[PDB]
């Protein structure tokens, strides 16, 4: 249902935003 | 509903944050 | 209920926190 | 409940990242 | 449930997520 | 069922996330 579907998007912007931060915190080391 | 209003809500706020993460992710490389 | 309630202050500083990301990264292009 | 619960802790969290990103945001100008 | 479980994990995380955030803000400063 | 398990995701990711910004606060000192 709609609250689902919006789980599922909430999940997908969170794993990008995991990957980004993991990017951010390799490029501080450095 | 409430709920589900807020959610999607929360879905495009996270969206913003997410595209906003990558662009720093950019300038930080 | 408490959870809507909730889930409404949850929305509301997901707001801030985009907007503070959005000054950030555009402080960090220069 | 419990579900209750937690997310009065969520949003108790989100508001001290939002302190804390906007402090973040001030010394990087 | 497997639910509630979840959101404590969360609820947990976003705590950790808080606390680093303010030690890289207080960095930040100087 | 779909929401248990986006909440899982969105558990792993936070778990990830939080990891992270434990990486870059410990790189802001250092
Ligand atoms: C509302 C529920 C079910 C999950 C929300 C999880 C959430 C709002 C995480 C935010 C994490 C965040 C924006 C970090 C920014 O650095």
């Amino acid at each position: 249902g709609e609250i689902a579907k919006s789980l599922k998007e909430i999940a997908k912007s969170l794993k990008e935003i995991a990957w980004s931060l993991k990017e951010i915190a390799k490029s501080l080391k450095g």
